[PDB]
């Protein structure tokens, strides 16, 4: 006799991202279109020695919060945004991929205690609705990009008990966490830290890598199989991942990317770790040469650096083209998008997945029968004048 009620969880790279490229301009923002804004990043004062951000060297705050000029200055536009939706929650996400100092700031009481102090300084000063923490990743260390340490995953669910104990009430805690099977496995106590957050914002997406094409595809892709069991994945494979460990779906956000990647497997041999004398018999092969990498090179991807690609640069380059190169595509079992590129032998090649408003509104009905909490999705700086997050609005019932 009622209906649900969803969130739609927009962060903004604001300050600038280590995949993602410097910050985007937030008065672009279409803010009535979300529930939540998670402004990017506060970035960690931390003492690891690979550290190549001076700024954040600085041992007299060693353990605080970092806010750049941008982002201060970004955060003073608050009370627009507000105006504009009196509904709207905003929060500032600390951590994104490669920031360093989560695992230093979480490792004792004192440290813990810092940045909770900074946490609530931020928050006040700036008049903030909560926190959300992106720590990519406890324990795993995203491959060695940042410090970690198995202590890392108890470590997390103390910084996260004492900050649930120093924020005010009413204000918002939240994480962001991976894909990966062993995130919950291994790397993040969910189960432990759920009565802590206000909701998880599971990272669905960052799939193309390895033997997979499909960036961000909800089921797997029969067409375009993946050939390695370890790089087997799907957004609905992550969120069973973490059903099975114990959370509840309400409690969770689906991410959806405003983005796609060409996936490493037009460039690089794909390995499969589980074969015999692995990484001399690759399972797949580069499917891209010389003559696709310098379309993509042209177009400012470099893709011996990088294969993220913003929708609305996929729209304006991709999609339209004027020399009329990418064909797209829909992948009936993936529920998304994808486009392919004409090889010199007359071939398509599949060169890029990603989310169009066909797709948000399938992983918004997902949502739905799932039950799961809302959508989240990186980043709204991404957008076409504001239409996946219309569109996620819309499906969502915003």
């Amino acid at each position: 006799a009622h209906a649900a009620s969803y969130l739609s969880v927009g962060y903004f790279n604001g300050g600038g991202d280590v995949t993602a490229g410097p910050g985007g301009d937030i008065n672009k923002l279409d803010v009535t279109q979300i529930t939540h804004l998670n402004y990017s990043f506060g970035l960690i004062y931390n003492d690891e020695k690979q550290e190549t951000n001076p700024a954040l060297k600085d041992p007299s705050r060693l353990h605080q919060i970092y806010l750049s000029p941008k982002v201060m200055a970004d955060l003073q536009l608050l009370p627009v945004l507000r105006k504009q939706n009196p509904e709207l929650k905003v929060l500032l996400s600390v951590g994104g991929w490669g920031a360093r100092g989560f695992s230093g700031a979480a490792a004792t009481a004192e440290s813990r205690a810092v940045f909770i102090r900074s946490v609530q300084q931020v928050i006040k000063q700036y008049h903030l609705d909560g926190i959300d923490l992106d720590w990519e990743y406890p324990v795993n260390g995203a491959w060695g990009l940042v410090e970690s340490q198995p202590a890392d995953r108890a470590n997390f669910t103390l910084l996260l008990a004492e900050l649930h104990k120093a924020l005010d009430k009413g204000k918002l805690l939240t994480i962001a966490v991976g894909a990966n099977v062993k995130s919950p496995q291994e790397w993040v106590d969910v189960k432990g830290i759920a009565p802590y957050l206000d909701y998880i914002n599971l990272m669905t997406y960052d799939m193309a890598y390895g033997t997979q094409y499909f960036n961000s595809n909800l089921y797997d892709s029969k067409q375009w199989p993946t050939v390695a069991a370890a790089d087997r994945y799907s957004a609905n494979f992550v969120v069973d991942n973490y059903l099975a460990a114990g959370l509840k779906p309400a409690q969770l956000n689906l991410g959806i990317g405003f983005y796609g990647r060409v996936p490493k497997r037009a460039t690089e041999p794909g390995i499969d770790w589980d074969k015999a004398d692995a990484a001399k018999n690759p399972v797949t092969q580069p499917y891209f040469t010389a003559r696709e990498t310098a379309v993509f090179k042209a177009m400012g991807l470099d893709l011996t650096k990088d294969s993220y690609f913003k929708y609305n640069d996929i729209v304006s380059k991709l999609l339209n083209d004027p020399q009329r190169r990418f064909t797209a595509h829909w992948d009936s079992d993936a529920q998304v998008p994808y486009l392919t590129m004409k090889s010199a032998e007359g071939k398509p090649l599949f060169a890029i997945s990603y989310e169009n408003p066909r797709s948000v509104a399938l992983k918004a009905d997902y949502i739905k029968s799932k039950g799961l909490g809302g959508a989240m999705f990186w980043e709204y700086g991404a957008d076409d004048n504001n239409r996946l997050a219309h569109q996620l609005a819309e499906s969502l019932g915003i």
